[PDB]
């Protein structure tokens, strides 16, 4: 069986409380997380965290998602930062046990229409093959077109995660939501445009839609502040980051903290062992009936199998859904259920692999192999290689169940298929 | 469309409550789905004739009961011999062909202490003459159970016990019981004067309850109705008592004199199977399945992990069917447990596992004919197309329906590990 | 089990076996039905009206007598036979075995007279047979009418107009039998007082299989409107000749109360039938059980969750007595009311304790059996010159009567409901007291 | 709708965060209560005033620092700037005065038994006794209060490994609990102290006693004029996990914006309180609350209960000790807590006590029992419509008891207003 150190670990005894109430009254201090991080860490690179050997000891705390800034530094300093990103993130690639993708993404200075510096460095990002566009102070669904637009004919791959910044981006939040692929609680200037005291309402509320809506949201600003001077944050920003994570946010950022500050590594290893604390506490038995039932039904395989799946791992508390993406849909589709199984996905698409990132939950792994002339035997080994990686990653042994999660057929949106495998 | 969401009680289905459910309940809303809770018809001179049991077929009835109570071993034969003529009467429309289970109903110990030695005779007759069930009369402890399965011996080890629960020591002692046994009847004839009758109604709701929560099929039986043994029409008690045997939970409704003496057999069994629909239908799934899954314990059993799995994608997309397929029937039991909407095709080549499966709600078996193709592979495609065929000749499936198939991954019972999300074409 | 923990420990483990209190306990429904315990003996008083019909076999003074002790709460009077002076010879005999009871309040069981109409035949609306029959009911006064194949708002308009001025206090319960009662169910119900669910007619016009599905609503529709709904027909049927029901027969009954029915009626089981005492005492032990095995729980929460917000101070304190009932085990909810509908209101959140409902109307002390769980006491004395003193005397009594019926006991807590002026509608007042 | 209503009326708790809306404005009055660390830059009368006015409703004296002079001269200066207000009897605000010790240190200390002496002698209505370890903890602060100090509420501060782990003993003696999270944040790993948190302010919602969220709510306000939005969310979700109070410490006894902390607390606070999920709050508060025959505990369920049915402005409740509104407050009704109180103590106590707003009965006497009893409602609704909480037409749960004197709470009344 799985033993009573098993059932002890992970907040499960809070996890199978029968009400709210009764799973906080059972959070265990002593109950260690055993789970890989499941909610990427998004590290803006500047001033204090450039250096490739700085860059090194980020992506080994915990940085998921690189950010650059585009209100400083220049075109020039900026491309230095993302070769040295790209340099360090390389020299991991000859240990599988290290290495990790790592999205880069591109914060826009902000804005009648888009500005001309956003034209430019929108146009800077695609050119260098950024992952990801944080576009600033997004108002309305015609200022994420006129993003859309910017990223032209090489870009549409560029996934668009629109900042809400001010009031205005609060109330047409549903139409800006419906044309972006995730959104950014911009706190720093909603706690200028709006109320102070008013910003966690609009933090719940936008992280709320963003999970009804399976899309990626992103909680920013302020986190860990103090840590931009001090080696230790505050007891309100360790809470600030706990209860992002528990709002529902697929990444966190830092801001300052990693860009200026004299503690970036710390900054990073310190939302590292938040976040893995926080996902713990999750009550997914509220979580996954609530979002089952906002969720409306579906004829799409793809959403389909997805929701079959997490159920699946959730009855047999598998340790991970191994799915074949290429464009990381239906990891996306797995993430939205929120399954306390982390979800591996095993891509041939580079650019999937670090977009992946922006969905909590959601572990990439870049297979690289040929592929084989018959395509069962090319599924199978990418279905083996997700298993022999989580071996080698801790999150699988040897008689775990996994969940698997393929298509019919070869290509992209085809997903129809989830089987129940012992690790072996 | 707006029609689909008007039918089988769907606005009912969606409440948020079930006093609202309730509240929604409309006598306009027609069922459409195949009617799930089987129906046991026993076997008498009202239903012995091989044209009537033909009758008998098409209105309904899937499990044929022998009264081992009253007749002889070459009474019993007979009737056996009589069922199985007319079921195979209709073997040569494959894609038609209904498998009926035959049950043998014991005469039980009566003064004695456990196993009789009728009964002991009885089995042997049961196992000789390949029935597929036995419900075993006035189990008070799980060695009687013990008892009826070694009477059974070697060659009767897949038969099917279902154990009667008459008295209060069954009652008290149910949970015993209920580990050892394949399912339970609730035997109401016996029960109702063994403890007050007002009392029947608590024995038979928990006893619904406790083999729901177990995943094993249980049965309602007697007097459910009982005025149409002389009349051609039931009481208002009698089919308020059908219906809400289907809502609490039952796998199987059963007919005794209603079918074996009386004078409107076909038009009983026509009659089980109008109020089933209905009452199906007007089940709130919403709350049962979300208390079935809670309830059930976590699980290392790829068969049980990927029913689960298949329930809610089921659910999730309004499948007209789970298409799976089984040696022993257990597959299909496993998804029955969750009480889908969706029905459970359940295609074999077991005979028996075909008949048997009869006693889980909401499992419609086929039995597959064709010998096994080269690649294994394509014999699990044909068998899924069967299924199929099947459904469409049937009512299940349209063209642009959605149906969840479940598989294993390699030949022989026991592996099922496989979910798949298939369109009909 | 924190929950009750202490509780537990008070009142003792044998009190939470019992009226299936484990049951109740139960996290969810399926749980609930898991813990049904055949032993788990019914403790409350039966809270669910018998209506019994009185005909040929029940109506003698004697047998009446008999009837009224084995639990029968109204006296229906089929006008579909007999005639205006057979009819008012078994009042008139209902009558004299109530009062054979009147000597004291621990005896005394008020009944009420139910006059169920023959119907408008193959008319569009009020038959002259309805007409003169309901003019017989006003002049004989009758508390309730069952108005036969109620189709729309406008048949109930025309059964309350042919009552005329002299009976505006007659309950109108309108019997749904076909289709079009069916579809048009909301306007009936929402100028009835209650609702019937005619089922041998309804059985008839719609398909059999369907009976259930318009009981079901219909008694929810019920529940939710917090109006009075009685289960009828053949629930008894075979008792009509043999002296034990089938097993689908006791089945019916005890799902008519799970399903939420207020009322349970006898008709041929007891106007012709061999065992018309046998039925009513059959009706009595099968509801008992029932009742017990209800899933308050679950009920409580969705009569709360589907009712809307309301400003009537009545309806507040209702659901507050119902509230504080069900925190402390209270044995009785003890309330004053003029015209019934304090105790109506307490009765719609379905509380397991007994709802007594003190009253000097005789004629709301009769008609309270049309709601679940009230239980009528007439109180004669005149009024005290300090009004205050003459509510507290009425609460007394309504405890003092309770403790000698076995409703209340040493120790129990009692949720007493009053208001702050005399004349009806001014409850507001909620107490928890300690019996001694 | 304001107040968060529409979230209020989602049937999820996902449904509802969906639905929280930055433009519904709180009308409600602010529920939890703010506790001001009084030190050096707060001391002053005309200070005190001010804080008053933006919020404090207990006013903590850190006997970490400071003397027994210094600290009695705090604590005159609060009692000046309370009574100050005092010519005003249907708006006064009444302050708790509330006593934090130095600690045990490496049982209970010398210079805590000294300090226990000085508050008894000063008569302090509460002490966060600091570092709590076990029950024999509390026990010793009991002992150390004497007989004089009986009513003094014991606020135990959780600070450690062994408090979390012994918290079920400590919270069984204790009046109620502080999550200190200062010292609990360098006594376990910093990454674990939010599950301390949760976990604490359950068991006490739970168990019916005032929970309070302390230490670094708003940190940065030692120096700016408006805090991070880390802090900003820490206050809310203090809030939102169900604490009675919030505190703060270094923002108000040392800071340059002590009264900008406190009107920051106030209006996070306020948001906070109206989105909270209420539906699914009282739903668990109401069935995991004991089956109970104590007659208090009946009629404060029925109360609630009936204020939730009617949208209740307010629950007006008169109390000897406390007691009656703490057992409303402990099932979070949306309706105001009104508590009419003829004790000075229990009136300021009763603000660990969430949603309870105290208001001192100074009126002359009736000579009749239940007349007297009539005009502590009518000055209950008196103030109630002056403050804001009243207004003609509203309904309101009136919650008394049937003689004199504690424990009798056992009646609950529907009234309309004027
Ligand atoms: O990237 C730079 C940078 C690059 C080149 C030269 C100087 C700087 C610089 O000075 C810099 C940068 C970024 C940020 S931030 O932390 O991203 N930012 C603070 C909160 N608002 C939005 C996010 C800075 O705080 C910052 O000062
Ligand atoms: O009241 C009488 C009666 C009075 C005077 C003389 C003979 C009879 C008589 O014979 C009688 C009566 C009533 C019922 S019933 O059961 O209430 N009822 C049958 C049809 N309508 C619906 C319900 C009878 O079944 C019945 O037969
Ligand atoms: O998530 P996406 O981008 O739709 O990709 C899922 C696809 O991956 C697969 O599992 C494997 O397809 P490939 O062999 O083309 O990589 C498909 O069967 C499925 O349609
Ligand atoms: O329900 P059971 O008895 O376990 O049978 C399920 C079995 O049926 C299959 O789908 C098909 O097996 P066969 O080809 O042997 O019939 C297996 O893969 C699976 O293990
Ligand atoms: O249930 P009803 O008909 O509203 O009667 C309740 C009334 O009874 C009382 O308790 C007593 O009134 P009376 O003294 O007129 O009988 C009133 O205070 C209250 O309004
Ligand atoms: O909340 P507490 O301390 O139990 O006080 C409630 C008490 O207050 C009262 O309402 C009024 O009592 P007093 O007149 O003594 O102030 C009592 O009837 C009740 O017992
Ligand atoms: O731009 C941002 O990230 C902000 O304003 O918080
Ligand atoms: O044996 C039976 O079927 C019975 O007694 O009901
Ligand atoms: O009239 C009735 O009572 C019926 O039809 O059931
Ligand atoms: O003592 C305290 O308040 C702390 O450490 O947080
Ligand atoms: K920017
Ligand atoms: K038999
Ligand atoms: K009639
Ligand atoms: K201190
Ligand atoms: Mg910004
Ligand atoms: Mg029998
Ligand atoms: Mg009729
Ligand atoms: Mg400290």
């Amino acid at each position: 069986e799985l033993g009573t150190a098993f059932f002890q670990q992970q907040q499960l005894p809070a996890a199978m409380a029968d009400t709210f109430l009764e799973h906080l009254c059972l959070l265990d201090i002593d109950s260690e997380p055993v789970a890989a991080r499941s909610t990427s860490i998004i590290a803006t690179i500047g001033p204090a965290s450039r250096s490739v050997e700085r860059l090194k000891e980020m992506i080994k705390a915990g940085m998921n998602i690189a950010r650059l800034n585009f209100s400083h530094g220049s075109h020039e300093y900026h491309a230095e930062s993302i070769a040295n990103v790209r340099e360090a993130v390389e020299s991991f690639a000859g240990s599988p046990l290290s290495y990790r993708p790592v999205a880069i993404a591109l914060d826009t200075k902000g804005p009648p229409g888009l500005s001309e510096q956003d034209v430019r460095d929108l146009r800077f990002g695609v050119e260098h093959g950024v992952d990801i566009v944080f576009a600033s102070f997004v108002r309305k669904a015609s200022d994420v077109a006129a993003v859309r637009a910017a990223l032209g004919p090489e870009g549409h791959g560029i996934k668009i995660i629109s900042k809400i910044e001010n009031h205005e981006g609060v109330k047409r939040f549903d139409e800006i939501l419906e044309v972006s692929d995730g959104i950014m609680v911009a706190r720093g200037d909603l706690g200028i445009e709006i109320p102070a005291e008013k910003v966690f309402l609009a933090q719940k509320m936008m992280i709320g839609r963003c999970n009804l809506a399976g899309k990626p949201v992103v909680c920013a600003t302020q986190m860990l502040e103090s840590m931009i001077t001090k080696p230790r944050p505050t007891r309100a920003e360790t809470s600030d980051v706990a209860n992002a994570v528990l709002d529902g946010a697929d990444c966190i950022m830092l801001s300052g903290e990693t860009a200026k500050g004299n503690f970036p590594v710390e900054a990073v290893k310190m939302q590292h062992a938040i976040a893995r604390e926080a996902e713990a506490a999750v009550y997914h038995r509220q979580l996954f009936e609530e979002l089952r039932r906002a969720a409306p039904l579906s004829r799409d395989p793809t959403e389909v199998t997805a929701i079959g799946a997490v159920e699946a791992a959730f009855k047999c508390c598998a340790a991970a859904i191994i799915v074949l993406t290429t464009t990381g849909r239906s990891a996306q589709l797995l993430s939205r259920y929120r399954p306390r199984a982390a979800v591996i996905a095993v891509t041939r698409s580079a650019q999937a692999a670090r977009q992946v990132h922006l969905c909590r939950g959601v572990f990439p792994l870049l297979y690289r192999e040929p592929p084989e002339a018959i395509w069962a035997d090319d599924v199978d080994r990418r279905v083996q290689f997700g298993i022999e990686s989580g071996k080698l990653r801790g999150f699988l042994r040897v008689g775990d169940l996994v969940i698997v999660v393929t298509g019919w057929r070869p290509g992209s949106g085809y997903t129809n298929i989830m089987r129940v495998l012992s690790i072996s």
